[PDB]
């Protein structure tokens, strides 16, 4: 059955578009809107192994209080964003098993949805091939642990409809043991319609034996800017996407998430804009604007 069906995905009272939309004066319809819809939290290197655990148990434990559905991103890989926009991650491959066990053991037996590593596989080839086989052995290691909570939906990272091929991110997705995850993830900060995604993942789900996925539909209302490089890198003209539902039109596609929080940055994109997460008011107005909200 579909482990997202049946409870509304948890609403973070904490996120920064929340902290903004409390903060108008007056009150943005548009803050607000954002601010209401869930998002996935997403946890990194600024969560040590030490006590990661504890803010995890917070997390479902807040989220179970509320009835709810805790959506949880893991971005933590060794040579995150391979030294780009994003970079961070753990130093080393034992600090970053140490980081899933710990978070493992917040998840206890509790209710989660784990998003694996934004990127990892999809943008691995950056990596020499001793280095690329050691992350896909560490997000191996992160299926292999999280779901040891029955109850934690694990969707693995898979890229995008316009990255890897849906036979070259499939062998990879096999490689990490999908079939132990409940499947995959896609379109993650990114911008490709929803109809492109599920071509795509019903694909890719074909060749993993029929393994399901979620799509971010965080800024997909308008689809992508033209194909350009860094047309992910904060992009104009982008739009809300569908609301986060189990409604999907796709078979195997268990929901659409808001996985990236709309409004933070992509990064410095070449234009001295903000850090990649930080929170901007303007872009969550104009994301939300161009969606007729
Ligand atoms: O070489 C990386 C490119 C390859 N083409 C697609 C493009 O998406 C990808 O860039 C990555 O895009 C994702 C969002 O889809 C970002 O999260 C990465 O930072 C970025 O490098
Ligand atoms: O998609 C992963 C990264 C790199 N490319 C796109 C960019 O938006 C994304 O940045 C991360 O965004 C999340 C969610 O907003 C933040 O929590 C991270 O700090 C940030 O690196």
């Amino acid at each position: 059955a579909n482990p997202l069906a049946g409870k509304p995905f948890y609403v973070d009272p904490a996120s920064a578009a929340m902290v903004a939309a409390r903060n108008a004066n007056p009150p943005n319809a548009e803050l607000t809107s954002v601010a209401n819809t869930p998002q996935s939290y997403w946890l990194d290197q600024a969560f040590p192994p030490a006590t990661v655990g504890g803010t995890v148990a917070r997390y479902t434990g807040a989220a179970q209080a509320a009835g709810a559905m805790p959506v949880l991103t893991l971005y933590g890989i060794p040579h995150r964003d391979c030294g780009s926009y994003a970079s961070g991650g753990f130093a080393t491959g034992t600090d970053y098993r140490g980081w899933i066990d710990a978070v493992a053991s917040g998840l206890g037996s509790s209710p989660a949805t784990i998003i694996v590593e934004p990127d990892a596989l999809a943008m691995a080839d950056c990596l020499s091939p001793d280095q690329r086989q050691e992350r896909f052995d560490l997000v191996r290691y992160a299926v292999d642990t999280l779901t040891r909570d029955p109850a934690a939906a694990v969707y693995v990272d898979a890229g995008h409809s316009r990255w890897l091929s849906a036979e070259a991110m499939a062998a990879r997705l096999n490689d990490v043991g999908v079939g132990r995850a409940r499947g995959f993830s896609l379109n993650v900060s990114n911008f490709y319609t929803t109809d492109e995604e599920i071509g795509y993942g019903e694909a890719i789900s074909g060749l993993t034996n029929g393994s399901h996925y979620v799509i971010d539909t965080s800024r997909n209302g308008a689809g992508p800017a033209p194909d350009a490089p860094l047309n992910w890198c904060n992009p104009s003209g982008r739009a809300l996407g569908a609301p986060p539902t189990t409604a999907t039109a796709g078979a195997h596609a268990d929901a659409y998430l808001w996985i990236k929080r709309p409004g933070e940055s992509d990064g410095t994109c070449g234009r001295g804009e903000p850090q990649a997460g930080r929170f901007v008011s303007q872009y969550a107005i104009d994301l939300a604007h161009n969606a007729g909200q």
